[PDB]
């Protein structure tokens, strides 16, 4: 195909100062970060306190910080005894905050400029900021991953702590988990609303040569009673598991460790249209991401046999929800929990069960925004974080081979260049907020003054937020709504004023004879081909995979054959531009 | 660990003009190599002709071609009715060639100047050039995977060709096989004698994150009988095939793919300890080299249950060869026949069954040698070519997690840069033939004219077939049976007569202000970080995983400050040197 999953811009940010990002007072190793579509405020559970960022639109930006701190049993001989916020939700009753308070775990709940405790409240945070944690809220119901006391067995499981009655998995549903995202899917009937939930384990292929982990999703019903026997009673009931596969087809690439999850609902309302999309790795550090749809998965858990199971399933199969509040039959639940590997893999949406793309790059979080262009064509676009602090841009694929990922761009957010902690998508705002262990930024999802180079360079971008108008590059949400933006196929430039591009400014130098020099052209589009010309003869050739960001012809003892004009030129497709051009005159 | 698995030297030779490597009148797409140790004759089959090469110790080398041409039939309606000579092996008769005849395969015989033709001989020879031949000698008995008759099935298959018996390996064994090299295994009792043979094929797995072919060993009884039965009776009644493995433990990295196979016996005449070097590689082309023992696989054979088979298993065991002449009994067959597979893996020798190494590079062949250092001390040193033309010199890793495979040095060895289409090792005179499309090239394994840093990058080389003496960097394979040669521990040089490298030549330049100027620092060791240096600063630093082969210092418009001297300086570890001094001296 084409390797235009490389960023073609590298962009540098220049904002407005003061109204983009802010720091924390100090460095926060472990956070949470809390904001609500639309909203200009922006919560951070930090460590002993929650900060309160503000990002008025058009307006400087600021903190404020709400101390909660490990006041409720100081620790004698100091340590770690801080109380690491963990937590921040919503509730009808103010914005709920759980934090570990020196290994006792507790929430706080804040409504106005009040901080009220609520006291300890295990299986809401816990005892040490550094685990893998998870809690999902759905009306008066909370599911957790937490444990609720600390010396508790080696187990993980994921318990309803708040609801009609506490359930548990079981201790042969899964081996070593490590959770990643939760959410509720509901269905047809109320009584089938399922939970969903994303994780990898160890695999049970022990193999030499299968790889160590797998990735998960797995089932429950949300309104399970429980088991019918004394044993079973409060266990779940319902829990069905599935491998999620990511692999090339025409490669044999695969990526077996899931990173992360985001969901989007479609335009539809169907449930069974949203799509999970997911970023895996493989043991390379190489990401790809798959895009499964939650009507696959559910088909997948409701009509595919069970592993190691061969004969004909109990009447109430299992996974499948019951009605009445009927508990589900021991018959039904003892397949399950002896056999809760579903046979058939979850592969991704459409014909060819193939990554949307895959990439050398080391992706660990993706949030998806489905955006219309000017013109009203729909495009999705995909912002994921590298392990070295960064956000790539990429749209996704359409039609067909002709179509695919495209990377417009790569951006560095911070003030000072850090892994990026969290992420978190406005699609109201069209904002992009990340934080680091040092501060906070607001990233527009419209960001066009980066690409520089005339209405060309505007519409070469590919970049659908955007088009030429005033002179400008500027955002198609901006005001006038018209801007002149570009036609998907190959020269997305002809919708310029200027059919061909403008020509390079004349760069003059005098020179000795025998002088050493060298010219330097520095690379804007990393998908071009930049050559070096002088009397029609390249002397110099750079391609895409190049690492320095400039293509430099170097000139030894300057002979007279060498004088004259040299030109840069860039090539991308068949789109040709004069990047710089120089002229060597004599003089001695 | 440390990345010492790439070159750190790109070798520049400078061999002997007219002695080194000679070219074909014209290009050959399908070659074999047939080479005798100690032999002074290289026999390289090809379109029509069989080419003799002398490459005469310390003298010119040259070329004589015996046309074989496919007179003996020619085509009407001409399209490719060559006589490609796919096999050359010297018996006691002379030396055999088997070509492809026109899609009439046949053999001739090469006794003293003469070509006597012994006409068709069917698996001796393939059809057709392009295909996966394999043909094995050993005694009055020869294998082929061979098909005999051009309207054969799509099954391949490894025959006894000529013996007592034909035996044919049944359609269950195999699917859709690729072999790579066969070789007979003399164990404790003749009758025990085994063949073993290495290929890829399906994987049996069909799931989708399954890669899509495995690597195996496969083990016949070379007394094989064949059946009881009348449908048995030609078949091969002993065979059994294992997965090959070749992943790191560390890291969770798998390399599938077989490429190539080198055997090498050990000092002790041991077949148990007869070692089995493969090289593998994976989706991304990445390959590793893992080593395995006769003993292990063996042990695998005659110990493994097999996959699919859960009882207890006939007396006479699957595989197992028998005293006089027995032929195996059908109960020991049908078990056999039906579960081909053994289920345990056949994993790399030592404790941690890892690699010896992996890296980036795409290898497709290996050859080793096991040599003694002047100072009596013996490594292993593996020859791989990449898919890129060129050879890798890598060291072999001895004692524990201090000692690393060593990549020492890469050479392109063609006149005209080419794919290697064969290489063959010849410990006897220390060279390594290695031919392409359009040349045949012999290179010493004791090349150090390589190495030119004086004493210290001689020693700094950690190539064991040389040392320091007599004013340079020579073979110790060369005469004076004494050479300066370094200490496995780091700090290599510290043997030299100067216990410091040599200062680097000063060079002077006078510029004059504002004038643009440049610095360019050749890096010869590529395991080594190259750092510019001015006023006690550094300008400019250069880390191993540079692209560009000099680490360059740029000067904009000169000005004051920015006069004096200049050091480019490389470090490895603890070892440093002044690779490049200059003085900027000012002059209007
Ligand atoms: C040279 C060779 O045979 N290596 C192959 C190459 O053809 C292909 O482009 C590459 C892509 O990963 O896979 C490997
Ligand atoms: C925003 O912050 C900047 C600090 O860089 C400050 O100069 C400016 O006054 C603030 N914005 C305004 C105009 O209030
Ligand atoms: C917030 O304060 C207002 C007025 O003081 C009060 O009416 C309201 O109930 C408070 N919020 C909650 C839910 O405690
Ligand atoms: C699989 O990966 C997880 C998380 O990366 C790790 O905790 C676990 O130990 C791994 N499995 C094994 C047994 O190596
Ligand atoms: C990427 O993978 C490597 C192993 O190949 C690992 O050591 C490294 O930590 C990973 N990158 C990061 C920093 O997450
Ligand atoms: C060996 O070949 C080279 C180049 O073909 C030639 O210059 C040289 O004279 C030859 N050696 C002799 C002494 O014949
Ligand atoms: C070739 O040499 C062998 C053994 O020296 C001899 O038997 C044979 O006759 C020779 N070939 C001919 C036909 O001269
Ligand atoms: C498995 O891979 C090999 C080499 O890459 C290829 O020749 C073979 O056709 C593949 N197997 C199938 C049937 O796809």
């Amino acid at each position: 195909g084409h390797l235009r999953s490389g960023p073609r811009i590298f962009a540098v940010w220049k904002g407005h100062v003061g109204q983009d990002r802010v720091d924390f007072g100090q460095t926060e190793p472990h956070t949470v970060l809390f904001h609500e579509p639309g909203s200009s405020s922006v919560w951070v559970g930090g460590r002993g306190k929650v900060y309160l960022f503000d990002f008025p639109e058009g307006k400087n930006a600021s903190v404020r910080t709400v101390n909660i701190g490990s006041t409720k049993g100081s620790c004698l001989d100091k340590r770690d005894c801080e109380n690491y916020i963990t937590l921040l939700e919503r509730r009808s009753e103010g914005l709920l905050a759980c934090g570990t308070n020196a290994r006792h775990p507790s929430c706080w709940n804040l409504v106005n400029g009040t901080v009220v405790p609520l006291g300890e409240m295990r299986g809401y945070a816990p005892f040490s900021p550094d685990e893998n944690s998870l809690v999902l809220f759905e009306g008066d119901e909370v599911y957790s991953t937490i444990r609720k006391q600390e010396y508790n067995g080696k187990i993980p499981r994921f318990r309803r702590i708040r609801g009609e009655s506490e359930l548990y998995t079981s201790d042969t549903v899964m081996q070593n988990p490590q959770f990643i995202k939760a959410t509720i899917v509901h269905q047809d009937q109320a009584y089938d609303d399922k939970i969903y939930y994303f994780f990898r384990e160890d695999n049970p292929d022990k193999n030499p040569e299968a790889p160590l982990n797998v990735s998960r999703v797995a089932q429950l019903c949300r309104g399970d009673q429980g088991g019918e026997s004394s044993l079973s009673v409060s266990k779940w009931n319902t829990f069905l598991k599935a491998m999620l596969v990511c692999s090339d087809a025409a490669t044999n690439k695969n990526f077996n460790r899931l990173q992360d999850v985001f969901l989007l609902p479609d335009p539809s309302g169907q449930w069974r249209d949203t799509r999970v999309y997911g970023v895996f790795s493989n043991p390379w550090n190489y990401s790809a991401v798959c895009v499964y749809s939650l009507g696959d998965i559910d088909k997948v858990f409701r009509t595919s046999s069970l592993k190691g199971y061969h004969s004909s399933l109990p009447n109430p199969r299992p996974g499948k929800c019951l009605p009445d509040q009927q508990p589900i039959p021991t018959e039904t639940f003892q397949v399950a929990d002896r056999h809760p590997e579903v046979a058939q893999r979850v592969e991704p949406m459409g014909p060819l069960k193939t990554p949307l793309f895959h990439s050398k790059y080391h992706y660990q979080k993706v949030a998806v925004h489905r955006m219309q262009a000017s013109h009203g064509e729909t495009f999705h676009v995909l912002y994921l974080t590298t392990d070295r602090g960064t956000i790539h841009k990429v749209v996704e694929p359409g039609e067909q081979e002709h179509s695919f990922a495209f990377n417009i761009m790569e951006i560095q957010p911070f003030r000072r260049a850090a892994a990026i902690q969290t992420m978190s998508l406005d699609a109201e705002r069209r904002k992009l907020y990340v934080s680091s262990q040092w501060e906070v930024s607001q990233v527009p999802l419209d960001l066009c003054e980066v690409y520089g180079g005339g209405c060309h360079g505007c519409l070469m971008s590919r970049d659908p937020y955007c088009g030429w108008d005033q002179g400008r590059c500027i955002s198609i949400y901006s005001s006038e709504r018209s801007v002149l933006q570009s036609i998907n196929p190959a020269e997305p430039h002809k919708e310029c004023p200027n059919p061909k591009p403008d020509k390079a400014p004349l760069q003059k130098v005098s020179l000795a004879p025998n002088s050493r020099y060298y010219l330097s052209c520095p690379m804007e589009s990393r998908h071009a081909t930049y050559s070096w010309r002088h009397k029609e003869n390249v002397e110099q050739s750079c391609e895409p995979g190049h690492q320095s960001p400039n293509c430099i012809l170097f000139i030894e003892n300057l002979t007279a054959q060498q004088y004259g004009h040299y030109f840069c030129e860039a090539q991308e497709g068949s789109y040709f531009r004069e990047a710089q051009h120089w002229q060597l005159l004599p003089e001695d």
